[PDB]
RNA sequence: GUUUGACUGGGGCGGUACGCGCUCGAAAAGAUAUCGAGCGCGCCCUAUGGCUAUCUCAGCCGGGGACCCGGCGAAG
């Protein structure tokens, strides 16, 4: 049953939300690959009228690029519940965010015969602090 | 020397139902009138055309009315 239950990271996206950047620079250095240009939607107020527009950038990183990021975002970070998701997620911090979830995930990814994970299979806020929590922190 | 139009609950004034498109009137095929009701067209676009690749939207919810992540979401 298990070993096919148990949570495990899935892409960290760290992003910079600039409102016009120079800032790609330091996501690159903090993450070790290339940064992404962010386009916003609607005209807006804050001279942000433009569509087709760089204003941020975020880097998804997945695997060991995702660790060895974490393994100095996290101890960066104090907060936990509450800031969880209810999919067992939870964002932090420039932006750091956490994507959890259990090894049937592909499923619901891929092209073909894809499917929704069903919500018994759905990794809770709760299953998610204690995969967390396991490694090298605490909660709360 | 001539012209100075037509429509019209007489004619004139007003209007254009004088060329076109849609809903309703229209009676569940088609056709159907009024100076019937609601309202539009006389363009604009080298992309706002064409194809291919990649992709899924409004709106709401939860986590850091811009941006980022997840979720619900046949279509508003
Ligand atoms: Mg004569
Ligand atoms: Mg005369
Ligand atoms: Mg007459
Ligand atoms: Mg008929
Ligand atoms: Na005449």
């Amino acid at each position: 049953f298990h070993e096919m239950r148990e949570p495990r990271i899935e892409k960290v996206v760290v992003h910079m939300g600039i409102g016009h950047a120079n800032a790609e620079d330091i996501l690159g250095e903090i993450t070790g690959q290339m940064p992404v240009r962010t386009k916003a939607k609607r005209t807006v107020g804050e001279f942000d009228i433009r569509e087709g527009d760089p204003i941020g950038a975020k880097v998804t990183l997945r695997d060991e690029m995702a660790e060895e990021f974490l393994q100095t975002a996290l101890p960066l970070a104090e907060l936990a519940t509450s800031q969880f998701d209810d999919t067992g997620n939870f964002s932090f911090g420039l932006d750091v965010t956490v994507n959890l979830v259990r090894p049937g995930y592909r499923v619901a990814k891929r092209d073909k015969a894809s499917r929704s994970i069903p919500t018994k299979h759905r990794l809770n806020p709760a299953d998610a602090v204690a995969f967390i929590e396991s490694t090298y922190d605490v909660e709360v």
